[PDB]
């Protein structure tokens, strides 16, 4: 099974200048809980944005060019990325925009954080058809001293 996980600001913005402007520790905690001990697939720009391997996960990087770091696994196509995960129950696709677009048609599950923040961005989450998805989990949180915006965790499953 292929799942996507992403944090979206208003208007589906997911990044600006290869970074995420906001800081929401609760959402990073949610990201770690849902990806730990699973393979994670990311594009090369997102790999450069994170800046180091994510521990406790098999890190698979998509790039058309040869790899430059043997702490992670480099692949050159979507089919190769899936094959490199082996026979696991759940593959996590962690972005960015171009990678989300390619894996959305294959995905059975979306883990989305909706952040109540208005951010100028240059990268967006794909425009997905709402009729294809059932919301199976929703959890809203007001802002607090550690998290400067309200946010909603949502899990969607393909109908
Ligand atoms: N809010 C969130 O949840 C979230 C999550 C992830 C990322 N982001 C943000 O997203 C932005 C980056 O997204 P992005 O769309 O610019 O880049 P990206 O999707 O992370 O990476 C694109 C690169 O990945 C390679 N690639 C993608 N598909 C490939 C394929 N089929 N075969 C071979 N290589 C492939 C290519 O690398 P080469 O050019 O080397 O060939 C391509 O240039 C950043 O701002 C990041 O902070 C946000
Ligand atoms: N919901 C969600 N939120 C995000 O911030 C997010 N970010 C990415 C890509 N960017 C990043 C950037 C940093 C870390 C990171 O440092 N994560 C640590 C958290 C450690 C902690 O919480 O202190 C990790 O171990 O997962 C992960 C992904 C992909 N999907 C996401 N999905
Ligand atoms: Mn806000």
């Amino acid at each position: 099974m292929i799942s996507l996980i992403a944090a979206l600001a208003v208007d589906r913005v997911i990044g600006m200048e290869n970074a995420m402007p906001w800081n929401l520790p609760a959402d990073l905690a949610w990201f770690k809980r849902n990806t730990l001990d699973k393979p994670v697939i990311m594009g090369r720009h997102t790999w450069e944005s994170i800046g180091r391997p994510l521990p406790g996960r098999k890190n698979i990087i998509l790039s058309s060019q040869p790899g430059t770091d043997d702490r992670v696994t480099w692949v050159k196509s979507v089919d190769e990325a899936i094959a490199a995960c082996g026979d696991v129950p759940e593959i996590m696709v962690i972005g960015g925009g171009r990678v989300y677009e390619q894996f959305l048609p294959k995905a059975q599950k979306l883990y989305l954080t909706h952040i109540d923040a208005e951010v100028e961005g240059d990268t967006h989450f794909p425009d997905y058809e709402p009729d294809d998805w059932e919301s199976v989990f929703s959890e809203f949180h007001d802002a607090d001293a550690q998290n400067s915006h309200s946010y909603c965790f949502e899990i969607l499953e393909r109908r």
